[PDB]
């Protein structure tokens, strides 16, 4: 029963169940307004994707694309396998107080279940050809899933310039578990106004959790 | 009833009460082994201390020196007021897998109760003149407090080289609350073997929480 709106909305998540306690007491929650940044000597993130997107699901909260095993990123010398990617509108993260109209999340898990999420901002621009393939088949109602005709390579949704912001955060939907590595790409991608409109219409409203305080954290920039 | 040893010891803290839940589920706990470090362009920490130490307490877990109001540090543009300093042996933080024999913590709180702690490592060496003043009057039993004859300036216990490690962490004793700014000084201070021995004898054993995983975190170095 958690939602983006009303009485079961984000400000009340932590009161819905005991398992959602982090949504209430957590001090390292996501998303954030990226507005306390320091230059840091970070390593490039190794992105080892192959074409693997198989299905597209509407879960009522987002449009989620499942990925078959074998694609991974490397962070802190550890392999995190790509499980799925999904979308939010407007952007969950903000950048110096401003939203983008759309944000993609690429969700990865190491062998022990530790999570790393790559966030990619999308601005209004030219029609995105990869998103067109998914949008063409996007399920309208919650609980519906469709198989993709051809396997999409998620790497095509990532910018070529791979500078990034990094911080220690959380999942952005309940249970809002902490210990999550956030990698937010500096360079924005593009999609059409129409593509953005379609996603919003299907979702039926905004799909972003409000930004959460940074508290003791800094954001590191590569 | 939490302790450093036995059945109420650090591995069991999280099971002692509901209020100690972070000690069990927290993914941003302190202390840590400082072993995933990145150079960062951090600003110097402004340290505006005056002579203000008034009393020395043995609370059974540490020797704690209270400070009168008016001394503060600046972090992220915010003023955090020095409340107290206290000690652990051996060090709580490790540095590339190794302990120092002793560590001091300088505990600060901003106007909203957000905490910032400065950690200072001590190595065995020449006798520390400032610590000698406190040690001379150190209460030997839990619950005993003594007033200092003369006010001490905590700044004299900080290194002159002010490079530091920074990360987002927790209090190191229950309730192990998160959202704490840790500033660990890169340069070690010095104290005599005798001084270390005396503190240890009075405490009756080790006073350090075991290091906790870094999880998604990096340590930034100035
Ligand atoms: C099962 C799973 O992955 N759950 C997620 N919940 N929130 C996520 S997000 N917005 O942080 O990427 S992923
Ligand atoms: C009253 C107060 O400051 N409590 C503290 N508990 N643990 C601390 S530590 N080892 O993280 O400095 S300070
Ligand atoms: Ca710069
Ligand atoms: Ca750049
Ligand atoms: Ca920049
Ligand atoms: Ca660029
Ligand atoms: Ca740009
Ligand atoms: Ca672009
Ligand atoms: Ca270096
Ligand atoms: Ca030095
Ligand atoms: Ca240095
Ligand atoms: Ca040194
Ligand atoms: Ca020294
Ligand atoms: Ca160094
Ligand atoms: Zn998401
Ligand atoms: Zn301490």
């Amino acid at each position: 029963g958690w939602s983006y709106h009303g009485e079961h909305g984000p400000e009340h998540w932590g009161d819905l169940k005991d398992e959602y306690i982090m949504c209430k007491i957590g001090k390292n929650q996501s998303p954030v307004d990226i507005n306390r940044i320091v230059d840091a000597k970070l390593k490039p993130i190794k992105i080892e994707y192959r074409a693997g997107a198989t299905k597209v699901l509407n879960n009522g909260h987002t449009i989620k694309v499942s990925y078959e095993p074998g694609s991974y990123i490397v962070v802190d010398g550890i392999k995190f396998e790509l499980k799925q990617f999904h979308f939010h509108a407007p952007s969950e993260h903000k950048l110096k107080g401003q939203h983008y109209p759309f944000e993609a999340h690429f969700v990865h898990a190491d062998k022990h279940g530790n999570l790393a999420v790559i966030g990619v901002f999308f601005k209004e621009g030219r029609e995105n050809p990869i998103l067109e393939k998914i949008w063409k088949v996007m399920p309208e109602n919650a609980g519906e899933e469709v198989k993709l005709a051809h396997k999409i390579n998620a790497e095509d949704l990532l910018p070529k310039d791979r500078d990034y912001y990094r911080y220690s955060g959380s999942l952005t939907t309940p249970p809002c578990s902490e210990g999550v590595r956030w990698i937010v790409m500096e360079e924005e991608m593009e999609m059409s106004k129409e593509q953005i409109e379609k996603f919003r219409k299907i979702m039926g409203g905004d799909t972003n959790r409000p930004v959460q305080p940074l508290n003791a954290r800094m954001i590191m920039e590569k």
